[PDB]
């Protein structure tokens, strides 16, 4: 299911170079802060020729070309972010991008698996995966804090990954009726979620709230339910009608959904605004990760095993996992308040009164409120406690 032992849902050692044939793409993607600032980005994109994708012959090269083209697409549509949008993606970019995306079974828009899971490198290959040994491959604007946002996102992803390798033992232990093994495995998983919560605290010293809200969030914004692009984006020369696709969210992270499905927590079931959003977000995940979540759903319920047992220790190990998931979502609520809500009331993007966000200048849907969505997801988690 293309899950790594060290990095989990992340692409191990992403490719950094494309074949020389695609150098013109690489040059524009590496120079977006320059080309955007100078108002030359759009002109440069419109002057490219069409480059066949036929010389992208391995998965890692295709993932890199998809990160490159996705970054160029965000920059082209939004420009400087001052509201001067482009509603048609030119043929010479749009056609090879939609072909590539169909080969990778991903939508033709920048997603989490591009801008986080494939957008990193080690500075020192021989030194471990820590922030100060790492760097991102692409940024949009000078001072947009893309390095902090993408890399701390990744590191949280890597920390949660250490739980995914226990999930085999969880299911083996149930069928072997292995009480002590099952109980210890659940403690291990909770410990790994506790560690991802620790890593998530690093956001504050690498991402500035106002740069995120006022710069980086622009290029992470899609064209689903976006007043700037009511009917979607036109992929010239590929589809005749505009299409609507949500922007990046870690809604597109398997991580929280992986543990929702493992623990028998039903976000995924019986819900209006929520649940449906979580399931559509699976369309923005790499196919192998989509399948991993669906195989998980087909296993016996860990939760119902644990209720049937009359075992206070087993029940406590399970609750430790649910509790860690709750804390992660409580903490993620605070983050969203600092990085989206508070800036959006200080008048760089207006909602209602001060904190009635459609989530604002963003990407997929806000319905009424993203905090209502996020609170609903968290509240369902805490009602799963035994
Ligand atoms: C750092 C690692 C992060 C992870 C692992 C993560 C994970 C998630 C997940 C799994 C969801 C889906 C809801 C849920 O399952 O509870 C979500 C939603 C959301 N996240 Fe995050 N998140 C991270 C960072 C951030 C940051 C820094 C922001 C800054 C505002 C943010 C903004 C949002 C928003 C606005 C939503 C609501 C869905 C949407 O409208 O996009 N996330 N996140
Ligand atoms: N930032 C939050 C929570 C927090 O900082 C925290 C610190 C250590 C271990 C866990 C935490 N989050 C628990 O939900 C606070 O202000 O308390
Ligand atoms: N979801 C927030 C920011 C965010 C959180 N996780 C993400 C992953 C990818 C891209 C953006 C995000 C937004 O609407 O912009
Ligand atoms: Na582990």
């Amino acid at each position: 299911y293309h899950i790594d032992e060290e990095v989990g849902f992340a692409l191990p050692n992403p490719q950094e170079n494309l074949p020389d044939f695609y150098n013109d793409w690489m040059f524009i993607a590496k120079h977006l802060p320059d080309l955007i600032e100078s108002g030359q980005l759009r002109e440069r994109v419109e002057k490219l020729n069409m480059l066949s994708i036929d010389h992208l012959t391995d998965h890692k090269s295709q993932r890199l070309a998809r990160l490159v083209l996705g970054c160029i697409t965000m920059a082209y549509v939004w420009g400087k972010g001052h509201g001067d949008v482009r509603k048609v993606l030119p043929r010479n970019i749009a056609v090879p991008y939609c072909q590539l995306s169909a080969a990778l079974e991903l939508p033709p828009i920048l997603v989490y698996a591009d801008c986080v899971l494939a957008n990193w490198k080690k500075k020192d290959p021989n030194k471990p995966l820590t922030y100060e040994n790492m760097d991102v491959l692409f940024s949009f604007r000078d001072g947009d804090c893309s390095k902090g946002f993408f890399l701390v996102s990744l590191l949280v992803e890597i920390a949660a990954a250490s739980a995914i390798k226990v999930i085999p033992t969880v299911f083996k232990a149930m069928q072997m009726q292995e009480r002590d093994t099952l109980l210890k495995a659940l403690l291990e998983i909770a410990s790994c979620l506790e560690k991802a919560l620790q890593v998530f605290h690093q956001i504050h010293d690498h991402v500035n709230p106002k740069a995120f809200f006022s710069v980086l969030r622009i290029y992470l914004s899609g064209w689903k339910g976006n007043p700037q692009l009511s009917d979607g984006l036109v992929y010239e020369g590929f589809w005749e009608d505009p299409k609507e696709f949500a922007g990046g969210s870690a809604g597109q992270s398997s991580v929280f959904q992986c543990f929702d499905v493992l623990l028998g927590i039903q976000q995924t079931a019986g819900g209006g605004h929520a649940a449906q959003f979580l399931q559509d977000m699976r369309r923005y995940m790499p196919p192998a990760h989509r399948n991993f979540l669906c195989s998980l759903e087909s296993n016996p319920s860990v939760r119902e095993f644990v209720l049937s047992k009359g075992d206070a220790g087993l029940r406590e190990a399970y609750d430790a996992c649910v509790k860690a998931l709750v804390s992660l979502r409580s903490y993620h609520l605070q983050i969203v308040t600092k990085y989206i809500l508070i800036p959006a009331s200080q008048q760089p993007k207006e909602n209602k009164t001060s904190e009635d966000p459609s989530k604002l200048e963003a990407k997929g849907t806000g319905g009424t409120d993203l905090m209502n969505f996020l609170k609903t997801v968290r509240s369902t988690t805490e009602k799963s406690l035994l």
